[PDB]
């Protein structure tokens, strides 16, 4: 199966303007699946207002040099650090070209903040039902490595960053103004 990941753990008092703000750039990621090894460059610009989450995301796949942008929605869980969203996908001027399939959607638990460092978990889902997982690094900067209570997080459930894909060594193309501007 696709299952997703169990223990999975939403940080604790998460600051919610901090997170949900600015651009975040993935520097490493661990595709649970083994043989999802296609390379990608991830970017994306978090926003959150009255308990709902609105996300404008950026991905860049390396072997194909084709880039796609989604934007996603959905309700802030209690606990402040988890959200399920539903997507839809548009143009880099941020225009629908594609409607959001009600079939899918994805759950993003913010596991560990600090500094200019965070650790994210998703879980994808059809019907409600796991079909993969990944964890990511993300850094403010693109070039920056994690903060150590990154590492110690994953090591809180038997993950090392050794085991995950890095990025800056990719060729990553980014449209960052497409993340700046979001919400504007
Ligand atoms: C951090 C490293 C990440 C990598 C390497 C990655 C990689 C990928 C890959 C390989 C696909 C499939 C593209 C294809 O079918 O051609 C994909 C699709 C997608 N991912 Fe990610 N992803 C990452 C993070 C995220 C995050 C954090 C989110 C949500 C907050 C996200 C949401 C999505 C969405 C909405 C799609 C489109 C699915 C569809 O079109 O059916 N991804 N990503
Ligand atoms: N194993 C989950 C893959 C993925 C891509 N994008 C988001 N999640």
């Amino acid at each position: 199966p696709g299952e997703c990941s169990v223990n999975v753990i939403p940080k604790k008092n998460l600051d919610k303007a901090k997170f949900f703000s600015g651009t975040w750039y993935e520097t490493h990621y661990l595709d649970m699946d083994p043989q999802a090894t296609e390379k990608f460059c991830f970017s994306f610009a978090p926003r959150e207002s009255g308990g709902t989450v609105k996300e404008a995301l950026y991905h860049f796949n390396v072997d194909s040099k084709v880039s796609f942008y989604n934007t996603g929605t959905g309700p802030l869980e209690s606990n402040g650090a988890k959200y399920t969203a539903k997507f839809n996908t548009v143009d880099k001027k941020g225009k629908e070209i594609k409607p959001a399939d009600e079939k899918y959607s994805y759950t993003v638990t913010v596991i560990e903040a600090a500094k200019q460092s965070a650790l994210i978990h998703i879980c994808l889902q059809e019907d409600g039902k796991d079909i993969g997982d990944l964890y990511s690094v993300l850094n403010r900067n693109k070039n920056a490595l994690p903060n150590k209570k990154i590492k110690k997080a994953l090591n809180k459930v038997s993950l090392v960053l050794t085991k995950f894909v890095v990025t800056k060594d990719l060729d990553c193309k980014y449209d960052d103004k497409f993340l700046s501007s979001w919400q504007k």
